């Protein structure tokens, strides 16, 4: 599924990631922008032999198991292919469990260099929230 802006902030917002560990929607949803274009589809190959998912482009080498990232952790406990789902559950759960882990969301590199220190509240201006 591709999301619209609004729609996505409204299913994030539901899910409970507006202001979690302190992050106003907005961010959640300019890292998502800049992670995956918002398709929960979206995969892409590291360097490393891991790979990303999903809508927030969660990679498999901590956080999924996907069966070929040879001692990697599955610390969502998941398949990487529940990230894939129209279904945006295990991909905010997941997120939730990263984003309290230390680094914040820096963990995500799109939104430190595209989000991070920016206007974030103009993703979700003009959306019925
Ligand atoms: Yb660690
Ligand atoms: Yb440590």
């Amino acid at each position: 599924k591709v999301f619209g802006r609004c729609e996505l902030a409204a299913a994030m917002k539901r899910h409970g990631l507006d202001n979690y560990r302190g992050y106003s929607l907005g961010n959640w949803v300019c890292a998502a922008k800049f992670e995956s274009n918002f398709n929960t589809q979206a995969t892409n190959r590291n360097t490393d032999g891991s790979t990303d998912y999903g809508i927030l482009q969660i990679n498999s080498r901590w956080w999924c198991n996907d069966g070929r990232t040879p001692g990697s952790r599955n610390l969502c406990n998941i398949p990487c292919s529940a990230l894939l789902s129209s279904d945006i559950t295990a991909s905010v759960n997941c997120a939730k469990k990263i984003v309290s882990d230390g680094n914040g969301m820096n963990a995500w590199v799109a939104w430190r260099n595209r989000c991070k220190g920016t206007d974030v509240q103009a993703w979700i201006r003009g959306c019925r929230l």
